[PDB]
């Protein structure tokens, strides 16, 4: 409790691939890299030589393989993969010194699903049963992990934005982030959803009906990059922001996310970008807390050209790599609820800081959530 010292660190990516962990399937363990999502709920697995893969998992290499006999196709917004159910032995080498048998979708084939010069060959869907593919009686991972050892039913996760960071299993590494936790309810067991009930930026509210904030819902994502918004508030949220910078100009594609800009290097104006508040809802009766990120978190780096993360969504708020990003985030699965500090390893300036304060008064924050 507390202190996790072989689990700090446990994470790495290139900008713009995400995050990944090692684990390892089979008996003898076959070593893979593994893609952390909070906003699905598979283990799936390349399993066929694709060529974008570096390995892949060789099932008739395990003892310990046993087949289900069922298969699985999942189309995603742009993208699908097909696999062959099945479970086996589960180990996460830097985790846990514990082994699990666990579902695994072996994937054998894929469409705009493996990133071609990245490292990481599967996804590690850490969200509930109820958005499982097939269906909900598909035990997932961290499902399968509590059920069968003593881990504590939690994890956190340290994103630091080439890039690196902490996935710790079963608790919380007090090292890895500055002042308080706070949290959040997570209003549903499927996504970890949550409900946002003020946004500011610059310390302007957008004076939004806040069930705008939340439709059709709300989700904490580390398989998502961007900070996603409902359309009608990204509308008012971009207009702010544009506002906030119109100081300094750039192209009306970069707010659409349809075309980069650049800056020459030591001199990215970051000053002329507001900072971005959410408040989410509280533990207490008509209590609140919000969280700050900055352009740092915003604007992406692509290789000094950036791309626009902020974008307009017809799934609801995703708060991707560019929140948690600034956040040490407790996914505390225990008692249903979503701490957030602030992350010993944030991307900042000189001028500002990442910030998680508190409390604030909200009413009428139940009528956040969309129905
Ligand atoms: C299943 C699904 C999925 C499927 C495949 C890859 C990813 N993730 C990613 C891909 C490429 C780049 C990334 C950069 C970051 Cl920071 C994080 N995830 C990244 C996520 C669908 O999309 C949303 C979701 N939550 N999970
Ligand atoms: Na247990
Ligand atoms: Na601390």
């Amino acid at each position: 409790r507390g202190s996790f010292v072989e689990m700090v660190d446990n994470l790495r990516g290139k900008s713009g691939q995400g995050y990944y962990v090692e684990m390892t399937v089979g008996s003898p363990p076959q070593t893979l890299n593994i893609l952390v999502d909070t906003g699905s709920s598979n283990f799936a697995v390349g399993a066929a030589p694709h060529p974008f893969l570096h390995r892949y998992y060789q099932r008739q290499l395990s003892s310990t393989y046993r087949d289900l006999r069922k298969g699985v196709y999942v189309p995603y917004t742009q993208g699908k993969w097909e696999g062959e159910l099945g479970t086996d032995l589960v180990s996460i080498p830097h985790g846990p010194n514990v082994t699990v048998r666990a579902n695994i979708a072996a994937i054998t084939e894929s469409d705009k699903f493996f990133i071609n010069g990245s490292n990481w060959e599967g996804i590690l869907g850490l969200a509930y049963a109820e958005i499982a593919r097939p269906d909900d009686s598909l035990e997932p991972f961290f499902d399968s992990l509590v059920k069968q050892t003593h881990v504590p039913n939690l994890f956190s996760l340290q994103l630091c934005g080439s890039v690196g960071g902490s996935m710790i299993i079963g608790g919380i590494d007090h090292s890895l982030y500055t002042g308080s936790l706070w949290y959040t309810p997570i209003r549903r067991e499927w996504y970890y959803e949550v409900i946002i009930v003020r946004v500011e930026i610059n310390g302007q509210d957008l004076k939004m009906d806040c069930k705008e904030y939340n439709y059709d819902k709300s989700i904490v994502d580390s398989g998502t990059t961007n900070l996603r918004l409902p359309k009608k508030v990204f509308e008012a949220a971009v207009a702010s922001i544009k506002a906030a910078s119109s100081t300094e100009k750039f192209p009306d594609g970069f707010w659409l996310g349809e075309q980069l800009v650049c800056w020459q290097a030591g001199t990215t104006p970051w000053n002329i970008f507001p900072v971005i508040s959410l408040y989410l809802m509280g533990e207490v009766t008509n209590q609140s807390f919000r969280i700050t990120i900055l352009p740092q978190q915003y604007l992406r780096p692509v290789e000094d050209c950036y791309k626009f993360a902020i974008s307009q969504s017809s799934t609801g708020t995703v708060m991707g790599a560019v929140i948690m990003e600034g956040f040490y985030v407790v996914f505390d699965r225990a008692r249903k609820r979503i701490g957030f500090a602030v992350s010993a390893c944030h991307v900042h300036d000189e001028f500002r800081t990442a910030a998680v304060e508190g409390p604030f008064v909200t009413l009428d924050m139940e009528d956040c959530g969309y129905n």
